[PDB]
């Protein structure tokens, strides 16, 4: 609000990978081993304001109304260095961010977080970045954030370097408007292996990683053709298989691990029962036990009702798919 003070605020929505990003070719720049395909969710998002002021001497992150720890403080300061290099300036920022994402329920916040921050910085400093360069900037903070620049279906092109690795939105003739995702919240323990660490151990040591690589391009192609034709069953079958293959890779790591628990398998079983009961739907899982169930909007209520026979109402949470991308807000 004062002169010499530059601020910007953005809202960016989370996204869920249907064809998985799993393993980095370049750990420092976050370049992936394979392309990925995601859908951006309407219900869950991060709002982030950044304020650059010549009088600030270091960057500060206030998250959900509270100061972050020294660890997170260091992480955010290193990311802002990237931003300062891009902008050609030396200004430090006060960052105030709120996650509107059920993180206690295990949903991931890094995709919306880094997409929001990149967009906020772009607005604050008038960088005039293209969506491509916003995607590249967000990517540097978290790989999945590259995709949250966009709404609906989005694809992260792996590229081969910092300049070529980024996402773009896929037009699906408005198909995203007909689809929903139900989150089945499942309890794990022993603290989670972050996606970054897990995928690193797997990419580095898994005896089944080559199997993943040999099939991921075929899956992505199949999925994209399914999107062109708005063929729900065809999309579902391939993404469900792809998700399972990603978890298979962890089983081959040295030593093996899994994100899935018996309750996860219970939820998958319910999805298959829904399919056999003329209620088409398909599941996927990320770096934890939650099961995400892709379903057509017309069937959302019904599928949820099947889950509600078994799971607490608090643990069944649905979202539609949003069509628009990252937003600049007040
Ligand atoms: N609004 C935010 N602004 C800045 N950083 C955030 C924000 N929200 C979450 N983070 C950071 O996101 C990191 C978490 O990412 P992860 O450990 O990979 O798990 P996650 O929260 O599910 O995000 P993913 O899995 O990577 S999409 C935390 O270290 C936070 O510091
Ligand atoms: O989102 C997907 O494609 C699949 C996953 O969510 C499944 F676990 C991986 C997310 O990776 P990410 O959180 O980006 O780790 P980072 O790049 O080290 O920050």
């Amino acid at each position: 609000t004062g002169s010499m003070v530059k601020s910007g605020k953005a809202r960016a929505h989370t996204n869920i990978a249907l064809i998985k990003y799993w393993g980095k070719a370049d750990e420092t720049y976050i370049i992936p081993m394979n392309n990925s395909l995601s859908v951006t969710l309407d219900r869950f998002y991060t709002e982030t304001k950044v304020t650059f002021d010549p009088d600030f001497t270091e960057d500060c992150l206030i998250l959900n109304g509270n100061e972050v720890n020294a660890k997170e403080k260091e992480k955010i300061q290193n990311y802002m260095n990237i931003v300062r290099d891009l902008a050609g300036n030396r200004l430090h920022a006060r960052i105030e961010s709120e996650n509107y994402v059920p993180t206690a329920a295990g949903l991931a916040s890094s995709a919306s977080a880094y997409a929001a921050l990149a967009a906020a910085c772009n607005e604050a400093l008038s960088l005039n970045l293209s969506d491509t360069d916003l995607s590249r900037l967000a990517r540097r903070g978290s790989g999945s954030a590259s995709r949250s620049i966009f709404g609906g279906f989005a694809e992260w092109e792996k590229g081969h370097d910092d300049l070529t690795s980024y996402a773009h939105g896929i037009n699906s003739n408005g198909w995203e408007k007909d689809l929903s995702m139900i989150f089945v919240v499942i309890n794990n323990q022993s603290k989670k292996v972050s996606a970054r660490s897990g995928m690193s151990l797997t990419r580095d040591t898994s005896r089944f990683y080559q199997y993943w690589l040999d099939h991921v391009d075929e899956d992505l192609n199949e999925a994209k053709e399914a999107v062109k034709n708005q063929d729900f069953q065809r999309l579902g079958e391939v993404i469900e298989a792809n998700g399972l293959r990603m978890h298979a890779t962890n089983l081959g790591a040295q030593p093996p691990f899994t994100y899935l628990v018996q309750e996860s398998y219970d939820a998958m079983a319910i999805v298959e029962q829904c399919r056999k009961a003329n209620l088409p739907c398909y599941f996927t899982m990320d770096a934890g036990p939650n099961v995400k169930v892709l379903v057509e909007k017309k069937n959302k209520q019904a599928v949820m009702e099947q889950f509600l026979k078994v799971f607490d109402e608090s643990k069944i949470i649905a979202s539609d798919i949003i069509s628009s991308g990252v937003e600049i807000i007040k």
